This record gives C-alpha cells, sequence and structure tokens, in this order.
C-alpha cells in the first residue's frame, strides 16, 4: 500500500515534487500531534513524519527554523507537506535514527557500568558542534536532553533532534521561564528570568555531560522549584552577585545556605580531570560565565578526538569532526587553529 504526496523539499528551491512512501507505523506523540515511520519507495530509506495540526493563521515556528538548518549533527528536514483529517496538518519528513543517547546511557547504567569515556567525548563534541551552529543563527533549542540526541550506534553520528521548543532570541523581547525539561533546566529559568540567552542550552549540555559520567541525572528535582534545591546541593547557595547575574523575576525562595560540594568529589574517583574541568565551566550560575559551544568543542577533554590515529571502539573511523564552516566558526574564528588540526586539510 503506497501513499504519494506533493512535498516541498526542506533544504531546496521552493519547488514541490511527488514523493511516495510505505510501511507506515506510529512511533511518537505530543501536544503537537503524532510521529510516524515510513519507508521511501525511491531509496528504500527509513524516515519519520512528524504530523502537526497547523492553524493556517500562523506560520509554524519549527518549520521556519528547520528550513534554515543544514548540518551533519542536526536531524535534516527532507520534505514537508500538507494533508487533511477545516482540518489542515503540516507533515515534516525528517530523519529516522534507530537509537538515542538516552537509550544507550540507560543500557550502561541498568548494568551499573560506566559509558566508556571515548563515547562521552564523541557524543558531547557533536552536541557542542550542533549548538555552535544553531547559536550562530541566534536560535536556542531550549530542550537539550539525552532523549533528543539521535544516535547511529555503528557510525557514532549524533544528531540533535526535536525543535518544537526552539526559538530565535532577540535581546529585548522577553521569553518564557518554564521551558526545557526540568532536570536539564538552567537556574536563571527557575528564578523566572525572561531575558535569558542561548547559554541555557549549555547548562543543559553540561547536565547531559554530568549524567554520562555519573550514570544518573545530576539534578533530579521533584518539581520545577525543587530543581533549584538539587542544584544548590551541588554548586552551593548562589552569591548575591550570581543571583543578580541571573536577572530574575522572583528570588523569594527562602532557601537554606548550603556550602559548595567541590566538583572532583561529585564524580566517581578517577574520572578524567579534563571532564570535570569542562563540566564546571558549563554548570555555572552566572550565564555569561559558561563556555560558548565553540570553546567547548575546543576544550582539552576532546583532544583524543583530534589525534591522527583515533578510531572508534568498533574499529571504524570517527565521523566528520573537523569540517567546520565559516557560519559555524563565526562567534570566534581563531579557535580553528585548535579545532581543525594539522592532519585534516
Ligand atoms: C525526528 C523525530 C521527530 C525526533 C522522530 C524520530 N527520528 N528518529 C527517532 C525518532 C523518535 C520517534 C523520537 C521522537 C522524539 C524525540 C526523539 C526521538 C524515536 C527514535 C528512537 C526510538 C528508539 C524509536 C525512540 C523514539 O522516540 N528515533
Amino acid at each position: 500500500k503506497v501513499t504519494t504526496v506533493v512535498a516541498t523539499p526542506g533544504q531546496g528551491p521552493d519547488r514541490p515534487q511527488e514523493v511516495s512512501y510505505t510501511d507506515t507505523k506510529v512511533i511518537g506523540n505530543g501536544s503537537f500531534g503524532v510521529v510516524y515511520q515510513a519507508k521511501l519507495c525511491d531509496s528504500g530509506e527509513l524516515v519519520a513524519i512528524k504530523k502537526v495540526l497547523q492553524d493556517k493563521r500562523f506560520k509554524n515556528r519549527e518549520l521556519q527554523i528547520m528550513r534554515k538548518l543544514d548540518h551533519c549533527n542536526i536531524v535534516r528536514l527532507r520534505y514537508f507537506f500538507y494533508s487533511s483529517g477545516d482540518e489542515v496538518y503540516l507533515n515534516l519528513v525528517l530523519d529516522y535514527v534507530p537509537e538515542t543517547v538516552y537509550r544507550v546511557a540507560r543500557h550502561y547504567s541498568r548494568a551499573k557500568q560506566t559509558l566508556p569515556v571515548i563515547y562521552v567525548k564523541l557524543y558531547m563534541y557533536q552536541l557542542f558542534r550542533s549548538l555552535a551552529y544553531i547559536h550562530s543563527f541566534g536560535i536556542c533549542h531550549r530542550d537539550i536532553k539525552p532523549q533528543n540526541l539521535l544516535l547511529d550506534p555503528d557510525t557514532a553520528v549524533l544528531k540533535l533532534c526535536d525543535f518544537g521548543s526552539a526559538k530565535q532570541l532577540v535581546r529585548g523581547e522577553p521569553n518564557v521561564s518554564y521551558i526545557c525539561s526540568r532536570y536539564y533546566r538552567a537556574p536563571e529559568l527557575i528564578f523566572g528570568a525572561t531575558d535569558y540567552t542561548s547559554s541555557i542550552d549549555v547548562w543543559s549540555a553540561g547536565c547531559v555531560l554530568a549524567e554520562l559520567l555519573l550514570g544518573q541525572p545530576i539534578f533530579p528535582g521533584d518539581s520545577g522549584v525543587d530543581q533549584l534545591v538539587e542544584i544548590i546541593k551541588v554548586l552551593g547557595t548562589p552569591t548575591r552577585e550570581q543571583i543578580r547575574e541571573m536577572n530574575p523575576n522572583y528570588t523569594e525562595f527562602k532557601f537554606p545556605q548550603i556550602k559548595a560540594h567541590p566538583w572532583t568529589k561529585v564524580f566517581r574517583p578517577r574520572t578524567p580531570p579534563e571532564a570535570i574541568a569542562l563540566c564546571s565551566r558549563l554548570l555555572e550560575y552566572t550565564p555569561t560565565a559558561r563556555l560558548t559551544p565553540l570553546e567547548a568543542c575546543a576544550h582539552s577533554f576532546f583532544d583524543e578526538l583530534r589525534d591522527p590515529n583515533v578510531k572508534l571502539p568498533n574499529g571504524r573511523d570517527t565521523p566528520a569532526l573537523f569540517n567546520f564552516t565559516t557560519q559555524e566558526l563565526s562567534s570566534n574564528p581563531p579557535l580553528a587553529t585548535i579545532l581543525i588540526p594539522p592532519h585534516a586539510r
């Protein structure tokens, strides 16, 4: 049974073509609508179709954002197209990838084991790459979690997915506080800040990093507000100057004073010292103090990835790690001296 639709390519001239697919099954769910799997008849390739009720009044924020993006570490919009059920739906044809960082991290910790640190370097490097790219367009993902990191287990290619909460932030225009998933939610946001930057994504990224070294979430909060407490147990009570730097909308938390539990004691003994150094510069109260995604790719914890002889545990080559663009380097072009090593010209 074959379905044919007239779909506009996402990274293409605005020019609709016939597309056919088969083997439709449901795989996903949300306030938005539903996600299906299908097999394209052309390539036999597997894809996901995200089906979203779309008020013809509005543009679809996710769609505008997805049409700009073109990146090895971001899920690609192959096609999009409209359908019926007045009912008008947007369908987004996106990559299907069989695993996630959530699932892999979970296999390791159901077995009490540590995810090998090579994979931590591989996965995190690619996540920071993906954020460098979108942050360069002023786009904040605002939902970085291990579950939104797609993962081809054989190639080690990580792809950032799910841009339902993503947005272009412009200084001046305020934004919602209760955003991101709780465990990965920056403290600015729990203070009610509406004037935040894309450095919230970096907080979340350091939460993913921490989780991958600990085997469970670093801040498992009972509620959007117990989330602060969980954080405070680790970083300790924020100073008056840190609280000011979060440009809050409410500080009346009447929180006890807790001393900072130092970083090296948070992780299991003989965690590599560079992972902790990176981790502490992401999970900072002051949002302006956190590394930019691109400095984070340049960090010395990822040096193993820049070694000429580096290979995956399954024998194969690493994915493309060094093929930076000008768009992708914009925020700090000198970093290319470190980022793109000798042996890749
Ligand atoms: C590109 C989408 C819209 C994000 C769909 C997609 N593309 N590739 C995927 C997905 C799913 C449907 C997804 C949905 C939401 C967030 C992340 C992932 C998905 C997988 C792996 C699993 C094991 C089947 C679990 C699963 O939910 N892989």
